[PDB]
């Protein structure tokens, strides 16, 4: 079983080098299901895999949704957009299932707890991107609680230059602007995060997030970025 | 009707870069029977070219790692998984060409396109095959050679399907049949003959010049980083 777990993680690393993210996701899912807590590295494999999988589906959904909107003045677009929507929901539910049933409960330290709660907020946010019904409100609130719980921990346990916190703030400020429709909160959070991280420097990818905040702020004052 | 919707969805999947879906839709549309127009053949080929392209690239990466490790059995196992998947896609494409497209192809242009495709997909099987390999190599050779005979008789030396065919047949000679002289010969000849007959070059000048650029690249590589084949 740990013998197996090791092979699944090795195959997940191979799948990353071969850019076979659906396979990578499957291997990491299986490895998480062996029980063992994921390390610094192993966690990033999990997130990379699902980020790329869902990223492609989201991009496709946006393209199709955009075409469906231009045609308002062909039933195939709606049907195919629904197919992509369904697939994407399945992946988000899979990720949310792992986070709730395995990863968040088993996360001992604050770093990993932040990491998983940010992930939780992200995947509820991606469902909210397509969400339709009374369910949308629940999804939005489940996303809010996850990011807010993560914000409370990160403010108490991490410096303003930490990339999980910087990256969390980024994604929570995107949620505020797009999902919750609170562009003031969004801008506020992004400006505060940047300014607090700027005093003082100086852990390599932190600069990339800061570059993305600068970009979002310039955009929102006059496609928005989200953390990788 | 259903055919029209499948083709419309194949065009949507192209715009959304969902090539596995695109392939599935074009497969279904071919299975409605109707012959493919010029636009439709390109959708079919784009879809499967991208699908198989990703699997081949992954196979190369894994095969390269498997070679550097000589243990770790996971690389072999996962390379075999990718190999199996890849074979499934090639068999699917060859099944379509043999059972539906080549028999139903009336004109020479479409016949050459499908025979080149046939050669291409037997060549991708040959890239991974072991020992069946001889039959595969020969099935690939016959398809390309039949396509070459028709193209020389029916198409100008600047036609992009003819140039593409020659480029891929020369890659077949260099990599698969292990005939670098034939490969270089065919590539040089194809380039020089297209160059001489430029007065017969209209609307496909992007596709043709691109393939001529790839012939020059391969010639520069083979005389003295990764080799090019037609998209």
């Amino acid at each position: 079983p740990h013998m197996e777990r090791a092979s699944l993680i090795q195959k997940a690393k191979l799948a990353e080098q071969a850019e076979r993210y659906e396979d990578m996701a499957a291997f990491m899912k299986g490895a998480v299901e062996k029980g063992e807590e994921l390390s610094c590295e192993e966690r990033n494999l999990l997130s990379v895999a699902y980020k790329n999988v869902v990223g492609g589906q989201r991009a496709a959904w946006r393209v199709l949704s955009s075409i469906e909107q231009k045609s308002n003045e062909g039933p195939e677009v709606r049907e195919y957009r629904e197919k992509v929507e369904t697939e994407l929901q399945g992946v988000c539910d899979t990720v949310l299932g792992l986070l709730d049933s395995h990863l968040i409960k088993e996360a001992g330290d604050a770093e990993s707890r932040v990491f998983y709660l940010k992930m939780k907020g992200d995947y509820y946010r991606y469902l909210a991107e397509v969400a339709t019904g009374d369910d949308k409100k629940r999804i939005i609130d489940s996303a809010r609680s996850a990011y807010q719980e993560a914000m409370d921990i990160s403010k108490k346990e991490m410096p303003p230059t930490n990339p999980i916190r910087l990256g969390l703030a980024l994604n929570f400020s995107v949620f505020h602007y797009e999902i919750a429709n609170s562009p003031e909160e969004a801008i506020s959070l992004a400006k505060t995060t940047f300014d607090e991280a700027m005093a003082d420097l100086h852990y390599k990818d932190s600069t990339l997030i800061m570059q993305l905040l600068r970009d979002n702020l310039t955009l929102w004052t006059g496609r928005r970025a989200s953390a990788p």
